[PDB]
């Protein structure tokens, strides 16, 4: 309620106004064509959302609360996630448009090298979320169950569980308000967005070995401190 609030606040804060949207790189038709310039590109698109995902997840009431290790694992674990989450919701993909959080509007295949096939994987996804026809207030509580969520390493995996419990319930009582099937469609979405982001972690993979060019050592530390071998 003020819970909703306020997640709802952190949510909008966190993304470009409609007006604030650069159309000034984007190709309705792309012409025919990895290389570095495509590789950097994908660096700096996941880049560009960790200042951002770190100052929304910030403002989510209870999670300054939770321990500063507790709060970076979260934050690390979720990164990838959160990045596709909010991209899918936040993008057009019966346009094959992607809406990036600066802003910045791209087509599909102008993405594509440096994403690789993940991309389309991304579209899909993003088209069943559009399908579900999420509000704004569910979808502020969804993203933010994503992130509070149990990890492997957590010092205090029960104030975790409790803070996510809260958004639950703050959620299931705001579907409730607006109308256990919807509520269920929508949790739904957490395992397959999971299941997503390991082709992320995939192409990671792909592009450190191939070495065209690094990935920066913030997105090097997430994918590293994330694979549980």
């Amino acid at each position: 309620a003020n819970l909703l609030t306020s997640l709802v606040r952190a949510h909008l804060d966190s993304g470009p106004s409609t007006a604030k949207l650069d159309y000034s790189k984007f190709q309705e038709l792309v012409l025919p064509h990895e290389d570095a310039g495509d590789v950097q590109q994908f660096y700096d698109l996941l880049s560009g959302s960790l200042e951002v995902i770190r100052k929304w997840a910030e403002k989510i009431p209870g999670f300054a609360e939770l321990s500063p290790a507790d709060q970076d694992l979260l934050l690390e674990s979720a990164f990838l996630e959160l990045f596709i989450w909010r991209l899918a919701y936040r993008s057009k993909p019966g346009e094959g448009k992607l809406i990036f959080c600066s802003g910045l509007v791209l087509h599909r295949l102008q993405c594509a090298r440096g994403f690789g096939d993940w991309i389309d994987s991304i579209l899909a996804f993003s088209r069943s979320l559009h399908s579900l026809l999420v509000d704004v207030p569910a979808f502020a509580c969804l993203s933010a169950l994503v992130l509070i969520t149990d990890r492997h390493g957590l010092q205090e995996p029960r104030r975790v569980e409790e803070l996510q419990n809260r958004i639950a319930s703050c959620l299931k009582e705001h579907v409730a308000a607006v109308a256990a099937s919807c509520l269920s469609r929508l949790l739904g979405k957490l395992p397959e967005l999971r299941t997503l982001c390991t082709q992320g972690l995939q192409r990671i993979f792909y592009l450190k070995l191939e070495d065209l060019v690094p990935p920066p050592p913030i997105i090097d530390k997430i994918f590293m401190d994330t694979l549980p071998f």
